């Protein structure tokens, strides 16, 4: 009873490309410019293991089968000794930001970018997509005012049982940490953990704790505290996306409508010091 996937697999020419730096490591910042039409578009380009290919061709797969304002587009892969292209965001990932501009960071902004994560997050679910890694690092930054989300390398379309590899124990519910059950109420938990790094500015979870004792201490009741820009109303939401019953905590579709409210009133929701005075074309216009 599945759909055709009908998505489209663009394949780039490696002389189209024009690698101007490296932003980190490979992935390199560069220039997309197609033959013919006089369009340049700033792109990233993410460049043997039989495995390695295998695995970026997978997430090149889910990548070409997403279309939201607030997920990360894929622009075509090139086959030469396997590259993404993927859109340049230019402001980096979201944890990063954070915490380079924690004297900045407006309530506005805050709120926002809760709605914009809530979006793609629930536009992945309208598409059967469980991401199974959301974190403040896996959501780039397009501009102060746009973010969208990334790193498909674990996503799955559909429960999916996992059968094991190396996974990042502190944002996972704990249906994921014990029996390898992940839903979309598991991507809740983890937007949950993605809240509380940028209510934080960015703080590490649990730090310090080894990742081996996270699953004691959920199952003691213990929880991510309060962090102290967050009013009680802002928190609250958080612990609801920490529920031990999936079913309990907050759907996607909910946590926009909950998240937008707050955004027409934002010093209401959250108490921050000084929250007062804080031929290109982009690939969303290259369709
Ligand atoms: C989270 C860190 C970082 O974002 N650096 C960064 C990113 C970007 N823009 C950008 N656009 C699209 C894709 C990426 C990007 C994706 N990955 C993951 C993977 F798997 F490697 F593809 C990246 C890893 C490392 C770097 C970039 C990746 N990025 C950017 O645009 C100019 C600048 C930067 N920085 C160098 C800033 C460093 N941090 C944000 C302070």
């Amino acid at each position: 009873g599945e759909a055709p996937n009908q998505a489209l697999l663009r394949i780039l020419k490696e002389t189209e490309f024009k690698k101007i730096k490296v932003l980190g490591s490979t992935v390199y910042k560069g220039l997309w410019i197609p033959e013919g039409e006089k369009v340049k578009i700033p792109v990233a380009i993410k460049e043997t293991s039989p495995k390695a290919n295998k695995e970026i061709l997978d997430e090149a797969y889910v990548m070409a089968s997403v279309d939201n304002p607030h997920v990360c587009r894929l622009l075509g892969i090139c086959l030469t000794s396997v590259q993404l292209i993927t859109q340049l965001m230019p402001f980096g990932c979201l944890l990063d930001y954070v915490r380079e501009h924690k004297d900045n960071i407006g309530s506005q902004y805050l709120l926002n970018w809760c709605v914009q994560i809530a979006k793609g997050m629930n536009y992945l679910e309208d598409r059967r997509l469980v991401h199974r890694d959301l974190a403040a690092r896996n959501v780039l930054v397009k501009t102060p005012q746009h973010v969208k989300i990334t790193d498909f390398g674990l996503a799955k379309l559909l429960e999916y049982h996992a059968e094991g590899g190396k996974v990042p124990i502190k944002w996972m519910a704990l249906e994921s940490i014990l029996h390898r059950i992940y839903t979309h109420q598991s991507d809740v938990w983890s937007y949950g953990v993605t809240v509380w790094e940028l209510m934080t500015f960015g703080s590490k979870p649990y730090d310090g704790i080894p990742a081996s004792e996270i699953s004691s201490i959920l199952e003691k009741g213990e929880r991510l505290p309060q962090p102290p820009i967050c009013t009680i109303d802002v928190y609250m939401i958080m612990v609801k996306c920490w529920m031990i019953d999936a079913d309990s905590r907050p759907k996607f579709r909910e946590l926009i409508i909950e998240f937008s409210k707050m955004a027409r009133d934002p010093q209401r929701y959250l108490v921050i010091q000084g929250d007062e005075r804080m031929d290109v074309v982009d690939a969303d216009e290259y369709l």
